[PDB]
């Protein structure tokens, strides 16, 4: 029930996007194959490192995760933008994984 | 009319979710096969142990049980969240059981 | 016109549900086979014993009995719950009987 | 024009229902076979005896009798209960009779 | 033009219904066979005797007679009961007669 | 043009109905066969005798006669009863006559 | 043009109806056969004699005569009765005549 | 152009109707056969004689004559009676004439 | 163009109708055969003579003449009578003429 | 273009209608055959002579002449009479002429 | 383009209608055959002479001339008469002309 | 582009219509054949001479000329008369011309 | 791109229309064949000379020219006249030109 | 990406239209073939020279150019004229170019 | 995931458009082929150099870039112009690129 989630975040003109706050949280509870069946949503994690990389190894369920790394500003309903969060379903394997995106079809 | 209900609750990034209050209660009364026919609803139980495990052995009926382990906050009808209770029907066997969930179909 | 009505009431996690008040009462009058034709409703009985058992032997009619053993609280029409009474029709035999329930079909 | 009307009234859990007031009255006048043709309604009788038995021998007509043995309480139209009177048509024979009921069909 | 009208009135539980006032009256005038053609209505008679019997011998016409032996109470239109009068058409013979009733068909 | 009109009036339980006022009157004028053609209405006669009999011999016409022997009471239109007058058409013969009634058909 | 009009008026129970005023009058003028053609209406005559008889001999025309012998009382339109006048057309012959009435057809 | 108009007027019960005023008048002017063509209406004549007879001899025209011999009373339009005038067309011959009436057809 | 217009006017019961004023007048102008073509209306003439005769000899035209010999009374439109004028068309011949009337057809 | 217009006017009962004013006038201008084509209307002439005759000789045109010899009275529109004028078209010849009238067709 | 217009005007009973004013005027301008093409309307001329004759010689055009010789009176629109003017189209020839009228067709 | 426009104006009864003002003016500009293509409207000319004649020689175009020789009076729109102007299109030739009119078709 | 625009303006009765102001102006810009493609509108020129002639040589384009030589008066919209300007499209040749008009079709 | 834009502007009657301000500006940005792909609009240039000529060599794109050489006056929306600007699309070649206009189709 | 984005900006009449501020920014986040999958929008860059050239090498994604080099003025919604920004999708190659525009189709 472990799968490291290494990713790269070098965003501007080759620059590696060094230390910056990183956030992730489960959407709704889900059950994996047998041993890891529970998993209510919760949130954690900070920092991005110099190379722009983050890693954890609990993806075994069948629910969806949402990533909201970017910190920005917002106001009274007239700012439906400036936020660039993404979502990705939970992978199920024992190997390095990457991309695995669910952008607008 | 006995069936142990061992379960695992290691929720965050591999962490085993040590001692925490655990609650369970019958929804409506039900009758099992012969010897255990009555069972009005009632509530009990506390603690989760270091490994996040709980066990009892009376599941023989045909009603539904609800689990509400997580303790959280709530207010005047504008908090339809923060609670992550689940439900599971009563299993009928003499062996260890697990998963046995009734999440949204 | 005699039939003992032995029952078991061990409700919580194997516990036998020792002494507690027990109530039963006929709904409407009914007539049995010949010798026991009259039987207007009335109420009686207390105690449940350590094993949670009660016995009497007059079930011969064709009416319905209601059992309301549980003692609880109630208030002004905003408590349509906390009461877990059941009903059972009158059995007709000379032998130990059990279950014989009329829960929601 | 004579027929004894022996009956049994052992109501609670085998108990014989000893002495208690007993009432009966003809509903409307009726005529029997020849010799006993008149019979305007009237009321009489008390006591039930230890065994719960009552006897009289004038049933020969074709009208209906009503029995109202139970004594109870009543109030201003908000007590359509607590009374458990019955009715029975007039039998025509020369022998012991019993049951002969007209409960809700 | 004569016919005795012997009747029996032993009403309660074999009791012969001794002396009590007895009333009878013609409804409307009628004519018999020849010799007795006139008969305007009128009323008479008292007493019932120990055996509850009354006799007279003028029934020859074709009209209706009404019997109102029972004495009772009545009040302002809210007592459409307590009176148990009957009616019988005029018999035509020379012999003892009885029953000859016109109760609700 | 003569016909005696003997009649009997023994009304109560064989009693002959002795002396009592008797009245008769022609309704409308009428003409008989030849010799007795005129006859305007008029009224007369009293007494009934011990046997209850009356006699006269002028019935020859074709009109109607009305008999109102009974004397009674009456008041303001709320007594459409207590009067038992009858009517009979005029017979035409020379012999004793009787009945000859015109009661409600 | 002459025809005697003898009539009889013995009205009550054989009585001959002695002296009483008698009236007759032509309705409208009419003409007979030749010699007696004129005859405007007019009125005359009194008395009836012991036998109740009247005679005159001018009936030859074709009009109608009205007889109003009876004397009575009358008032303001609420007495359409008590008068028993008759009518008869004029006979044409030379012989005694009688009846010759025109009562309601 | 002459025709005597003898008539008889013996009206009551053979009586000849002696002297009484007699009136006649032409309705509208008319012309006869040749010699007597003019004749505007006018009125004349009185008396009836003992026998009730009147005579004149000018009837030759084709108009109508009206006779109004009877003298009577009249008032304000509520007396459309008491007058018994007649009418007759003009006869054309030389001989005694009579009747010749025009009463209601 | 001359035609004498002799006429007779003996009106009442043979009487010759002596001297009385006589009037005649042309209605509208008309033309005769040749020599007498003009003739505007005008009026003249008086007296009737003892025999009731008048004569003139100018009738040759084709118009109408009106004769109004009778003198009478008249008032405000409620006397459409009492005047008995006549009319006659103009005759055309040479001989005595008479009648020649135009009374209502 | 000359034609004498001799006429006669002896109007009353043969009388010649001596001297009286006579009037004539052309209605509308008209043209004759060649030599006399103009003729606007104008009026002239008086007197009638003893014989009632008038003469002139210019009738050659095709228009209408009106003659109004009679002198009379008239008032405010309630006298559409008393005037007896006539009209005649213009004759065309050389000879005595007469009649030649245009009275109502 | 010359044509004398001699005319005669002897109007009354042969009289020649001596000296009187005479008027004529062109209605609207018109053109003749070649040499005389212009001719705007204008008015002239007086006197009629003893014989009633007038002459001029310019009629060559195709327009209409109006003659209004008669002098009369007129007032405010209630005199549509007393004027007897005529009209005539222009003749085209070299010879005496006459009539040539355009009276109402 | 020259054409003399000699005309004659002897209007009254042969009179030559000596000296009088004469007016002419082009309606709208027009173009002739080549050499004379322009010709905006303008007005000129006076006098008529003793014979009533006028002459000019520029008619070569295709427009319309209007002649208004007559001098008269006019007032506020209630004088749609007294003016007798004419119109004529431009002739195209080299010779004397005349008539050439455009009066109402 | 040169074309002389000689014209003649001898307007009145042969008169040559000596010196007078002459105006011309391009309506809208247009392009000729190649070398002379531009030509925005502008205005110039005066004088007409004794013969009434004007000349210039730039007509090569395809637009329209307007000529407004006549000088006149005008006022507030109630003078839609007195101006006799014309228009002509641009000719394209190398030779004398004339007429070339665009008067109302 | 170079193309000289020589043009001629000799506008009035052959005159070369010497020095005058000249303006040109790109309407909207456009891209040429490869090397010259950008070209946002901008404005420049003055003077026209004696011959009325202007030259530049950057026309390579596919957008539209507008020329507004003429200087004039304008006011508040009631002067939609006096300006004679033109437009021309960008030519693509290496040679002298001219005309190349987009006047109203 | 590198592609240099060399461009040329020589805008006016051959001039190279030397140093001027240059701006570019990603519209929305997008993912490239594998290694460069993230790229949230951000903005950077200044200066244009003497030749008008800019270069960077991160275009590997599939989103859109917007270029807003020109600096201008703007005001309250009544200046929907003066800005000449463009857009271009992200190219995917390893070579010099140019044009690659998305101007109005």
């Amino acid at each position: 029930m472990t799968t490291k989630v290494i990713f790269t975040f070098h965003n501007p003109d080759g620059s590696p996007q060094a230390n910056e706050k990183f956030t992730v949280r489960l959407t709704r509870p889900g059950m994996s194959d047998a041993e890891h069946c529970v998993v209510i949503p919760e949130t954690y994690e900070m920092v991005t490192d110099a190379k722009g990389e983050f890693t954890m190894d609990l993806e075994s369920s069948t629910s969806a995760y949402r990533v909201t790394a970017i910190g920005d500003d917002d106001e009274y309903e007239d700012d439906p933008c400036s936020q660039y969060t993404f979502t990705f379903y939970v992978p199920d394997s024992a190997d390095p994984v990457y991309v695995q995106e669910l952008i607008l079809m």
